[PDB]
């Protein structure tokens, strides 16, 4: 859920660093 990282943390909430494949 941040506004940093290039991906997804919790399925729509916002961004992450650690990208869940």
């Amino acid at each position: 859920c941040l506004g940093i990282g290039s991906c997804n943390d919790f399925a729509g909430c916002g961004y992450a660093v650690v990208c869940f494949w």
